RNA sequence: GCCGAUAUAGCUCAGUUGGUAGAGCAGCGCAUUCGUAAUGCGAAGGUCGUAGGUUCGACUCCUAUUAUCGGCACCA
């Protein structure tokens, strides 16, 4: 066949040649740094024979895809290993994951972390020995046969529940040791040198809680040492940003035993959380909303007329007067249909657009707390949008733009979208949820915002827009969220009335732009690494003296920042200025104002920041100015730099 | 909720070998009045998450429990 390399030229070859063959005919160091090829787009492994023309190119470890082989290889190892020690183990699923694999086993023996070291140490040793992997295609029988008589029960399953049973499924050989799914593997065990396993945890079997829960073992692996070992530090290096640590370093809050999941905010931490509060606050009357509170425990009824009862009532908090069963609100739905519902709204009032900063408390599962990020108790930036079916393209894309508006103010750079579609179980005509998907999808194209759908999510009540954002560890976490409910507002029973003189059920969006405010305040602190934007922080400036002498001076200065708008603190403490400044350089504060006996009568003051840089003495109400704007316009950077 | 692990002073961490819990920092006391990331000396401090149990003896072993860490499952 001809084949076409990544630079024009063209081969000729009379017979039907591999990607290794043509490697080797194309030098004898390409062809050592083979893993696999890539023929006319796929990926195969380097020794699929290329019948027709195509274009190939060699998968090398300097290719990301080669990276993903490897670990896929490394997993295969594993169980080359894991066998050895244990031979009655039973293989589930191993694949390739974000910087490494896993492995899900049967094993009736807990893996203690010595064993999980044993392991690691024989799977070195067979890697060490530079074996080959050897492919060989085969009949969906002899290849059930070949897991059935290796007494692998789960290859079984997967073979005859999930792979066409008129399939060549390939088997992949590990001298005594077998596997078999897709995707290309290693040459041979030369590129599987540098790996680690890490964790440990039990995975149900095909995600179902009800089926058994297997072990999982997890791994990393990459090309080379030095690229593995830069993995390792950046795992350190990512501790040191958890807001769990910095949270606690910074005295932002605590939670106790007795109140699991519900977080107590010191005054640091909140001053954080009502800084958010007033920056909230000036959007949502950018964006015209109203702001209104109601009740944190209403009546169980409200939540069986939306059918969140049957759905929920497992993870929703009840109590009960003599004569009455209340629920602790799960989210703010009911009770702003509740005040949309108190005069006599003619489609004039549309869209109307409610917000509340509205508690929330859901019963979530014990395993699942989190920080800030997964709590039983938080605080819900939602509002909801009633309106007109003709109106929703425009009210959509206006919380499309808010959600980017608001992100932005703090630089983040990752915000991935999803598009959850119609759930199993809900409630609904598959017109409307039609209606409803479309519109949305719609709404994100206008936008120019790519996404991805998301089979299966999406409230009973309708589909779901969901920006996502990351923590330090790269962990998504749902925060803005657009839901288009048509089922709702009617169950509840609102309604205006139109220009014909009739009653008519309003559209409601649901809409959340942080998320929680626990979960963001999460967010945040991991993404500044505990460095707020002066805006943010707990202390903006402190202002210390040298010795009692400037002391009165340090006073007068403070109390002056602090009728200007500062959050300011004045450290009067008997101890060495470098003392002081180490303190509240750790502390985080954005600026330290210094007052030695050249400053105290001499007017100005010596500014310096938490980066470390000082500013030279500058005139007081110069950095008055200078913060006040920085603040005013919450910047992310700091004054001259 | 499930699998595994962990839980020691205000914080970070020993004692994770059955024979009286021990450090640094913090706090307290005295001294030190100091020019940009930790001043010196001193006297003290927990009863080992909680409840049971085994044992001559338990922080160490066993059971139950609560929380937390790492995943799975869940996430209106
Ligand atoms: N348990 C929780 N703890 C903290 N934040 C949450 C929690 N559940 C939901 N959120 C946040 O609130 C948003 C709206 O939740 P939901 O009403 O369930 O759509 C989510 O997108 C998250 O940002
Ligand atoms: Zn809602």
């Amino acid at each position: 066949p001809v084949i076409t390399l990544p630079d024009g030229s063209q081969r000729h070859y009379d017979h039907a040649v591999s990607p290794m063959d043509v490697a080797l005919d194309i030098g004898p160091g390409l062809a050592k740094a083979c893993i696999a090829g890539r023929v006319n787009g796929e990926l195969v492994d380097a020794c699929d024979l290329i019948e027709n023309d195509a274009q190939l190119s060699i998968i090398t470890a300097k290719d990301e895809e080669g990276l993903e082989i490897i670990r896929h290889s490394c997993a295969h190892l594993l169980g080359h290993a894991i066998k050895q020690l244990w031979p009655h183990t039973k293989m589930a699923i191993g694949p390739v994951i974000d910087n490494g694999f896993y492995y899900d086993v049967d094993l009736d023996r807990t893996l203690t972390q010595e064993d999980v070291e044993a392991l690691e140490k024989r799977m070195h040793e067979l890697a060490e020995k530079n074996y080959d992997v050897i492919k060989k295609k085969v009949s969906w029988h002899e290849a059930r046969e070949t897991f059935a008589n290796r007494g692998e029960s789960y290859k079984v399953s997967i073979l005859d529940e999930n792979i066409a049973h008129d399939d060549k499924p390939g088997l992949y050989f590990h001298e005594e040791y077998v596997d078999m799914c897709r995707g290309p593997h290693v040459p041979n065990m030369r590129f599987c040198h540098h790996f680690k396993l890490m964790k440990t945890a039990g995975a149900y079997w095909r995600g179902d809680s009800n089926n058994k829960m297997l072990q999982r073992i997890y791994g990393t692996a990459w090309a080379d040492k030095k690229a593995l070992n830069a993995y390792l530090q950046r795992l350190e290096e990512a501790a040191k940003r958890d807001h769990r640590k910095i949270g606690k370093q910074l005295d932002l809050y605590h939670m106790q035993e007795e109140a699991p999941g519900m977080v107590f905010w010191h005054n640091d931490g909140w001053t954080i959380f009502r800084e958010l509060e007033v920056f909230v606050r000036s959007k949502l009357k950018e964006y015209q909303y109203q702001e209104v509170k109601g009740p944190f425990m209403m009546d169980r009824v409200l939540w069986e007329k939306t059918g969140h009862w049957d759905n929920y009532k497992d993870a929703m908090f009840t109590t009960s007067s003599e004569n009455r069963e209340y629920c602790i609100k799960p989210m703010n739905c009911p009770g702003h249909v509740q005040i949309f519902n108190q005069g006599l709204k003619s489609y004039r009032d549309l869209p109307l657009r409610m917000a509340e900063f509205g508690s929330c408390h859901r019963n979530e599962p014990s395993g699942s707390l989190h920080g800030l990020m997964r709590v039983r108790g938080f605080t819900q930036d939602d509002a909801h949008i009633f309106c007109t079916e003709e109106q929703i393209r425009d009210e959509v894309n206006g919380c499309i733009r808010l959600v980017y508006d608001m992100y932005s103010t703090f630089g983040f750079e990752k915000i991935v979208v999803k598009l959850s579609t119609r759930p199993e179980k809900r409630i609904g005509s598959d017109e409307m949820w039609d209606r409803a998907e479309a519109d949305l999808a719609v709404a994100l194209e206008e936008n120019n915002i790519p996404f991805e759908y998301q089979l299966g999510e999406g409230a009973f009540y309708g589909p779901k827009i969901e920006f996502t954002l990351y923590d330090c560890l790269d962990r998504a976490w749902q925060c803005g969220t657009v839901q288009l409910d048509f089922s709702l507002p009617s169950r509840l029973s609102a309604s205006y009335v139109g220009e014909d003189n009739e009653r008519k059920v309003p559209v409601m969006i649901h809409r959340a732009i942080l998320g929680s405010m626990e979960r963001f305040i999460g967010i945040l602190t991991e993404e500044f690494a505990g460095f707020f934007p002066t805006w943010l922080a707990p202390v903006q400036v402190v202002i210390m003296n040298i010795t009692d002498s400037q002391s009165e001076y340090v006073n007068e200065l403070t109390q002056k920042l602090s009728n200007a708008g500062i959050r300011v603190k004045a450290d009067l403490r008997n101890e060495k200025i470098g003392f002081k400044i180490r303190e509240h350089t750790l502390r985080r504060v954005p600026y330290m104002l210094v007052c030695g006996d050249k400053e105290v009568e001499s007017g100005k003051v010596a500014v310096r920041t938490r980066r470390g840089k000082d500013l030279g003495s500058m005139d007081v109400n110069e950095v008055i100015e200078k913060l006040q704007q920085e603040i005013r316009s919450r910047s992310l950077k700091q004054l001259e730099e």
